[PDB]
């Protein structure tokens, strides 16, 4: 029997690649379900199956807003073999800029999306993976998630939100047989007038300084989305997966100056200097 | 002129004791604006308020519930004086119980209240502590956002979450003369049909196991809610406020473990042992 994949957030970047890297895999051992939030954005996930000859079958699309419990359980009911074996928690918002400039609703639904979503994914999936006793489960981190980021406030705290979710659920899920997983992803390749009008001069100043660099590290550091699905597949099929993977060492040494001084003091600094 | 605090969830707990505290402080240095989501639960506060004899004045009470941007104005437009100097978010509510026996309305409150709450405070009352370049912000953390806890997933995503959008402001803040700190708490001393009806057998009889550990935690080693305050005012006079203050080194051990294997493994291990 074929291992049945779904992966949420299959428009663009890491979840197409994945989805066409799974579904592609020379030994036919995957059967993909990549869900989107809107079918009108399907066509470079179609585009890339065929640049990759996914087999007729291997790979299907179903709509799937993580916001809405509706939605997750009409998607599961698709799922014609009737269990999942993997569960690839992708979807996700961003959000950059000043926080006093960033608007209500858009910071609820970076909320909604990452954490919430990613709830409503769980509650749906896991009860029938804790009944068989099997299933991996894996969701897309990143290093903002491990360490904050300035003009990232409400992305870095949906990132730290699903680290705190995971990790509190393997605690649980250690001798269930269920497996989880978060792949913690570095950069990958995939109006300032408003922002202006709705934050002080000095701080607009420290955004373009933040954008300049973001923009040099990125040109520097992205990893090829080929790379990053890689470690998905290393995750899945490690016998006894471990909670966190890293795509890059990249930011190791951060991490560690990090968590090496709890009062966070050497963190901010480091990182203040880092960026500005 | 005095020091203005307004804080935010004064009905029990750390912030009514914080709030009194301050309010009877022997030098009548602080004027505290304790803010609470529903007048009707006021009484404890005034009842404590009068056994620490705060002056006349120095305490006043404001309705602000952090899930509206309307709530959070109108109480900021009450500050008489026109200024905050400190900041307190503490407003929080837990959830517990197993992740597929939450109502998703309770898993959504818990992020805006504790989460997009925080938001709504500090985009309503940062950019005036910016243009000053004063003003110190202290956020009621907990050792759930620095650790992951069985059958507190969402209540740690939450506080994680916490953890994540501070760190990222103190990044930009650092050179503004306005400081940010969490203040890590420990425990503080402030039907099974229906979770049963929700999930499987194991799952439950594991939530028993949690919970009886949890008690026996509590019993152990929770904190005087005075001896918490005291750690905010000490965050609060401090002349350069680190990022975070820790109420208690008890779980100091834990986080270090947790922190020296990014893998997670230790961490998941040394905490299900602890647990269960
Ligand atoms: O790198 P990326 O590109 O940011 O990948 C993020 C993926 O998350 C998806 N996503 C965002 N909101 C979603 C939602 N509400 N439900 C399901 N998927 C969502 C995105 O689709 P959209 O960008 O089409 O929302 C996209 O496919
Ligand atoms: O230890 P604790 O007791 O849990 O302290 C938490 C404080 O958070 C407050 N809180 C919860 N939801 C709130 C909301 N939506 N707006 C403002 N304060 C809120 C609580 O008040 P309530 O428990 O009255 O919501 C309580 O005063
Ligand atoms: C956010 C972003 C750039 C945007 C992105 O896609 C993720 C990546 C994560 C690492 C960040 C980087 C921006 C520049 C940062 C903030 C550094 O200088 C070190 C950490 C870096
Ligand atoms: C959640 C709770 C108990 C409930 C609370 O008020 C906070 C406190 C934080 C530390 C937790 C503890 C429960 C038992 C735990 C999980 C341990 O055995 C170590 C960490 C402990």
């Amino acid at each position: 029997a074929r291992t049945v994949v779904l992966i949420t957030g299959c428009s663009s970047g890491i979840g197409l690649h994945l989805a066409v890297r799974l579904a592609s895999d020379p030994s036919q051992s995957f059967k993909v379900y990549a869900t989107l939030r809107d079918l009108k954005t399907q066509g470079r996930l179609w585009e890339a199956a065929r640049a990759l000859a996914c087999p007729p079958g291997s790979l299907e699309t179903l709509q799937l807003d993580v916001r809405d419990s509706k939605s997750v359980a009409a998607a599961r009911e698709r799922v014609t073999e009737g269990r999942v074996d993997v569960l690839v928690c992708n979807a996700g918002l961003g959000l950059l800029g000043p926080l006093e400039a960033l608007g209500e609703d858009a910071v609820a639904s970076v909320l909604d999306v990452n954490v919430v979503g990613t709830v409503r994914m769980l509650q749906a999936f896991l009860p029938d993976m804790k009944r068989r006793g099997s299933g991996r489960v894996l969701v897309t981190g990143s290093v903002g998630g491990l360490m904050g980021l300035p003009f990232n406030d409400v992305y870095c705290a949906s990132k730290f939100a699903l680290e705190g979710l995971c990790e509190s659920l393997a605690v649980l899920l250690l001798p269930f047989g269920v497996h989880l997983s978060l792949i913690e992803c570095g950069p990958v390749h995939t109006s300032p007038e408003e922002v202006l009008d709705r934050t002080d001069i000095h701080t607009f100043h420290r955004f373009y300084q933040y954008l300049a660099h973001s923009k040099q590290v990125f040109r520097e550091a992205a990893q090829n989305p080929e790379e990053v699905a890689e470690v998905f597949l290393t995750a899945l099929r490690a016998p006894k997966p471990t909670l966190r993977y890293f795509t890059t060492e990249r930011f190791l040494p951060l991490l560690r100056m990090r968590l090496d001084d709890p009062s966070g003091s050497n963190y901010v600094t480091a990182m203040h200097r880092e960026v500005f």
